[PDB]
C-alpha cells in the first residue's frame, strides 16, 4: 500500500524537482567519487603490509603519505560539493512548494479561513515543505553514496580473495532475515511516546492558559494529580523508547559478528589461506567491516523516504482543495452601482438556519440605504454576499447581471469596504492608503485622499508623519483612526459601491464630527450599503430597512417610518 | 562561575539517583576497554596468524571477538538503561516542580511571558538540561577512558611514532581552532504568510494577490539564501579538519619509513598503532565540544531556576467563608497595573448588594474588566478597600474567597476531559450525575450535547477541538450553575454574540443571574436593560450611574454608548 502511495506522491513532486536536475546529477557524481575515496583508501593497506613490510621502504616513504593526503582532499571536495548541490536543490524545491501553497491558500474560499486557525496552516507549510526536502535529500544521498560503496567493497572483496567473499554472501540472506526480525520486534515505537508527550503538553498548556479558572474553581489538586500521572507515563515511554534500541543494536551487531567469525574460522583452513597473504586478509576483512555501515544505511531508506512523501501528501491535499469558484468571464470598468437582491436566501456553511430568506431589496446608483435591525441578524450577511465571499443558495444578486456572471476580480474592484476592523498591513501610511496601487496613484493624490478623510490630524502627529510605518499589527492606530484610513482608501480608489459597517465602528471618538464629515463627503457620489448605527447616516439615508431573523419587515424613510411609527419607531424608542 | 553554581543548585535534584550514574560509569569504562582490546587483537591476527600460525586465526580471534562483542553489547545496554532511568526521573521531578510552581504564581507572572514560553520551560528546557548533562557525563567518562586506553597501546607498540604524533598535537589543536572559529528571514516568512491570511478579506478586495505574491517571492527567496549559507559554512569546516588530521598522520607514516623506526614495526604493530590513532579522532572531537553542551544545558537550567526562584502569589489571609450571600463593596479603591504608572482605576466606589446583578458598561479598553479581576484578587490594590460581607478581601484565604466567585466567559478554557467532568470541574465527586445533567439542560447546552456521539460522557478531545465558541459559553454557564456560587462574574466582552442559538444563551443567563449577586462586564442589550444597576466607567473613574427611572435618561455618557452598540 504505502510504497505505492509514496511513489505516486513522488511522481507528483518530480515536476517541481526536475528543473534542478543538473544540481542533482552533479551531487550524485560527487558522492560516487566520495565513496571511491574510501574504497581506494582501504585498498592502500595491502601494499603497506606486503611490500612496505616485505622489505621495501619506497612504499611507506615516498608516495603512501602523498596518496593519502590527496585522497583526503578529494573526499573533502566531493563532500563539500555534494553537500552544496543538495542544499541548493532543497532550498529551491522548498521555496517553490511554499510559493505554491501561499498562492493557493490566498485564492481559497473565505469559509476555509473562518473555520481553520491561521496558525495550523502557517506552521504546516513551513515545517512540512522543509521535511519533504530533508527526508528526500537524505534518502537520495544514502542510495547513491552507500550503494556505490557497497559495490566498490563487494568487487574489492572478490578480487582480493574471491573465496572468502562467497562465504559472506551465502550467510547474507539468513543474517538479513535475523537482523530484520530483531529490528521489527523492538524498534518501531516512536508514536507511543508522541502520544504520551502530547498528553504532557496538553495538561501543561491547559493549566498555563486556563490559569484563571483553575484559581477561581479550585482545581489545583485535579490538575496537579493529572500532571503527576501523565509526566510519569511520559518518563516510562522515554525509557521504553531507549530500551527498544538499547536492546536491538547490540543484538544486531552480534548477529553480524557471528557471520564474520564464521568467515574467519574458514580463514584458518588450508585450501584458501595458502594463496592469500597477510596484506590481503587485512583489506578483505576491513572491506567487510566497512560494509556494515552502508548496509545499515540502505535498509532504512524506505523509512526515510516514505516519511518524506507522507509529509508531501499533506501539502498536496491542501493544494488539491477547491479554490473559490470563479467563472464569471464578464469584466466591468467602473460599474454604475445598481445593486438588487431578488429572492435571495442563504445559509452559512454547516449551519441549518438560513441567515437570510426571500430577501428582496433594491439599491439604485448614487444613493444610500441603511440596514438597521436586531444585532446578530443577517444585515452583516447581506454585506458579505455582495463581495462573493459566500455564494447564495437561491435567488440572484444583480450588479447593473448576476454577481456570479462577473469575474471575482472585476466584481471586487467595484466594492469598497469601510469598517473599523480593516486590516492595517505593516507598511507606510501612504502605502496602506494605496494598498495594491502604489504605482497608479501619485503622492499628491494620496495626500488629498488622507486630507479629505479628516485623518491628517493624527497623521501629522506621527513620528515621520505620513511616511511613518503603521502596522506591527496595528498597535499604533486606534479604531477611530482606522475608520478614517479606510475612508482614505475608498476616497482614493473612488469605487462605485460602498459597504459601510458602523456596527463595529466606535462613535466614542474625540473626533467623530470629522468622521461624520468624511462619510458625508465619501457617499455623495455613489451607491452605499450601510449596516447603520449612527444618528447621522440614518438621518441622511435615502431608505431604511429593518431586518430581523434574516427578513426585511419594514422599508421606508426615517421620517415616513416615524409617521408610520411601527417597528421602526419601536427601534427608535429602544435606541 | 555561574555555569557551575547552577549545576550545584541542580545536583540536589539528581543526588537521589547517583546510584544509577556510577553503574553507568563503570559500564562506559568497560565499553571503551572492549573497543580497545579488539584493536589490540589486531596485531596477533596479522603477525602470528601469518607468522605461519593458523592456531591464532582459528582459536584466538574467532572466539575472542565474539566474547568481546557480547561484553560490549551488554555494557552498552546497561549504561543506556541507567542513564535513561536517571534522566527520566530528573525531567519528571523538574517538570512536576515547574508545573506546580508556575500554577502557584500570580497573574502578573503570566502577563509578562507567553504561555508557550512557559510551556517550553516544561516540555523542552527541562528535557534539554538532562540531555546535555547526560551527554556530558558520557563523553567525559567513555571517551576519556578510550583516549587513555588508546594512547597506552600507541606508545607501547611503538614509542617512536607515538611521540612523533604527540609533538604534532599542539599545532594541530591551534589549527583546528582557527578554522572551527570560521565555522530574521524565518520571522519574515511566518509574518508575510500570517498577515496575508489575516488580511485575506482585504487581499481579495483591492486585488492584492499580485503584490502579496511578489512580497512572498522576495521573503521566501531571501530565507532560502540564508538557509543555504548556514549549511555551506557548516559543510566546509569538517573537510578541512579531516585534511589537517590526515596531514599529521601521513607525516607520521613518512616517519615509519626511516629504518630506525620500520625495524621496530611489524605488519601488526603499525596496523594497530595507526588503527588506534584513527580511533582517537572521535574521542578528541567529542571531548573538545563537551563543555559547550554542558554550558548550554546549565543555561537552560538557570532559566528554570529563575522561574523557580520567582515568588508565588501571597495568601496570608486567615479568614474562611463557607458561603457569602452578601454584597461586594469598593471603598475608594485605586489601582495601577504593575509596570504601568497611570492607574487603571482611580478613586472608585461601587456596591453590588447581595442577590442583585450590577451591570457595568465601559469602553472596550477601559478598566471595566479590571474591576471583576480585582474582586477575585488576581491582583492586590494600592489604595482603598474591597469588602466582601464587610470584610477586606485580603482578610480571607484565597481558596475560600474564590469559592464564592464563579466565572462565565466564552473563552473559559475547557480542559481535555468529559463534558460532564468539565461541568463539575474540580468537584467531580461532589455532585451526582443527576445534578450535572440538570445543570446541563438548565443551560440549554443539551440541544447540542445529545448530538455528540456519547453525549455527556463524550470527551473534549485534542485540546478542545470539538466545541464551538457559543457552545463553550453554555458549558461555562452550566459549570457556574451547578457549583451555585454566590457571586457571579459574567464576562461578555469575549462572548462572540452572533451565534446559531443566542436566545438559548440569553435565557440561560436569565436563569443564572436570578436571585444571585452578579457583576457583568456587559455588552448585550438584554442583560443590560434587565439589570439592577447600570454603572459607566470612563478611563479610571465612574462617570454616572442609573437604575430604571434613570435608565430612561443618564446625565453622562450612556446615550452615545448605548447608541454605538
Ligand atoms: C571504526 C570506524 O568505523 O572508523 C572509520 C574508519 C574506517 C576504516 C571512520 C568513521 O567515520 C564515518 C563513519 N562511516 C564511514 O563510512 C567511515 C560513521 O560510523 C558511525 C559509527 O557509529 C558507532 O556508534 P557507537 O560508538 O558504537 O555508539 C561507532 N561504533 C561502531 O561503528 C561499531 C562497529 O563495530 C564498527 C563508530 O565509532 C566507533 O566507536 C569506532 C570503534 O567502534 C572502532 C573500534 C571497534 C562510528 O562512529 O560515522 C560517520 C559520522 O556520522 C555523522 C555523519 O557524518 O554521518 C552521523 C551522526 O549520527 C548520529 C550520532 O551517532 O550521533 C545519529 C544520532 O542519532 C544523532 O543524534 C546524531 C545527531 O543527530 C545529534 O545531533 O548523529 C554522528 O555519527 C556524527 C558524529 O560525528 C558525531 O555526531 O557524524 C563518519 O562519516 P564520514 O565523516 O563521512 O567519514
Ligand atoms: C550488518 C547488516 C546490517 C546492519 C544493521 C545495523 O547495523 O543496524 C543491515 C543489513 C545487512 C544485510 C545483510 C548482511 O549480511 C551479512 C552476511 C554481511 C554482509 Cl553481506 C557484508 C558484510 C558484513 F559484515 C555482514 Cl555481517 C548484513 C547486514
Ligand atoms: C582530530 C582532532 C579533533 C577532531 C576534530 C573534528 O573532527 O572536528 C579535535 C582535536 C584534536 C587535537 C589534536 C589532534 O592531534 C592529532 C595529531 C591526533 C592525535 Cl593527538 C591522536 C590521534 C589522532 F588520530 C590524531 Cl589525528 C587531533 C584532533
Amino acid at each position: 500500500d504505502k510504497d505505492l502511495s509514496t511513489w505516486q506522491t513522488f511522481r507528483r513532486l518530480w515536476p517541481t524537482i526536475a528543473p534542478f536536475k543538473a544540481g542533482l546529477i552533479v551531487a550524485g557524481v560527487a558522492l560516487i567519487l566520495n565513496a571511491a575515496s574510501d574504497t581506494f583508501m582501504l585498498s592502500l593497506l595491502k601494499p603497506l603490509l606486503d611490500d612496505g613490510f616485505g622489505k621495501t621502504d619506497r612504499s611507506v616513504l615516498v608516495w603512501m603519505p602523498l596518496v593519502v593526503i590527496g585522497l583526503m582532499i578529494l573526499r573533502g571536495i566531493t563532500s563539500y560539493v555534494s553537500s552544496y548541490c543538495i542544499s541548493w536543490v532543497s532550498g529551491k524545491v522548498v521555496m517553490t512548494m511554499r510559493r505554491r501553497l501561499f498562492g493557493h491558500m490566498m485564492g481559497m474560499p473565505v469559509s476555509f479561513f473562518d473555520k481553520q486557525s491561521t496558525g495550523t496552516l502557517l506552521s504546516r507549510i513551513t515545517y512540512d515543505s522543509e521535511q519533504v526536502a530533508s527526508s528526500s535529500s537524505g534518502a537520495l544521498i544514502t542510495v547513491v553514496r552507500e550503494g556505490a560503496s557497497i559495490i566498490g567493497l563487494f568487487i574489492m572483496m572478490f578480487y582480493y580473495s574471491w573465496q572468502l567473499s562467497i562465504i559472506l554472501i551465502v550467510l547474507a540472506p539468513i543474517v538479513s532475515i535475523a537482523i530484520r526480525v530483531v529490528s521489527k520486534r523492538f524498534r518501531n515505537i516512536s508514536k507511543n511516546m508522541q502520544n504520551t508527550m502530547g498528553q504532557v503538553t496538553t495538561s501543561a498548556e491547559q493549566m498555563l492558559k486556563g490559569h484563571k479558572e483553575v484559581l477561581i474553581f479550585g482545581g489545583q489538586e485535579v490538575e496537579t494529580k493529572r500532571f503527576d500521572k501523565v509526566s510519569n507515563r511520559m518518563r516510562l515511554q522515554g525509557m521504553k523508547m531507549v530500551s527498544a534500541s538499547s536492546i536491538s543494536d547490540p543484538i544486531i551487531q552480534l548477529i553480524a559478528s557471528l557471520a564474520l567469525a564464521f568467515v574467519l574460522y574458514a580463514a584458518s583452513f588450508p585450501s584458501v589461506m595458502d594463496s592469500l597473504t597477510a596484506g590481503t586478509i587485512t583489506v578483505v576483512f576491513s572491506s567487510m567491516i566497512a560494509l556494515m555501515r552502508p548496509l545499515k544505511s540502505l535498509t532504512n531508506v524506505n523509512a526515510q523516504f516514505q516519511r518524506g512523501m507522507a509529509a508531501c501528501q499533506t501539502l498536496f491535499t491542501i493544494l488539491d482543495s477547491e479554490q473559490e469558484k470563479d467563472e464569471g468571464k464578464r469584466v466591468i470598468e467602473r460599474a454604475t452601482g445598481d445593486v438588487e437582491f431578488r429572492n435571495v436566501t442563504f445559509t452559512y456553511p454547516g449551519r441549518d438556519v438560513p441567515a437570510l430568506r426571500n430577501i428582496n431589496l433594491k439599491i439604485p446608483a448614487g444613493k444610500t440605504v441603511a440596514l438597521v435591525g436586531r444585532s446578530g441578524s443577517g444585515k452583516s450577511t447581506i454585506a458579505s454576499l455582495i463581495t462573493r465571499f459566500y455564494d447564495i443558495d437561491e435567488g440572484e444578486i444583480l450588479m447593473d447581471h448576476d454577481l456570479r456572471e462577473y469575474t471575482l476580480a472585476s466584481l471586487r474592484n467595484q466594492v469598497a469596504l469601510v469598517s473599523q476592523n480593516v486590516h492595517l498591513f505593516n507598511d507606510t501610511v501612504a502605502n496602506n492608503i494605496a494598498y495594491a496601487r502604489t504605482e497608479q496613484y501619485s503622492r499628491e493624490q494620496i495626500e488629498e485622499a488622507a486630507r479629505m478623510a479628516y485623518a491628517m490630524d493624527f497623521i501629522n502627529k506621527m513620528d515621520n508623519g505620513l511616511d511613518t510605518v503603521i502596522g506591527e499589527n496595528g498597535v499604533l492606530l486606534s479604531g477611530g483612526q482606522r475608520q478614517r484610513i479606510a475612508i482614505a482608501r475608498a476616497l482614493l480608489r473612488d469605487s462605485p459601491i460602498l459597504i459601510l459597517d458602523e456596527a463595529t465602528s466606535a462613535l466614542d471618538t474625540e473626533s467623530e464630527r470629522a468622521i461624520q464629515a468624511a462619510l458625508d463627503e465619501l457617499q455623495k457620489n455613489r451607491t452605499s450599503l450601510v449596516i447603520a448605527h449612527r444618528l447621522s447616516t440614518i438621518e441622511k439615508a435615502d431608505e431604511i430597512v429593518v431586518v430581523e431573523d434574516g427578513v426585511i419587515v419594514e422599508r421606508g424613510t426615517h421620517n415616513d417610518l416615524l409617521e408610520h411609527r411601527g417597528v421602526y419607531a419601536q427601534l427608535h424608542k429602544m435606541q
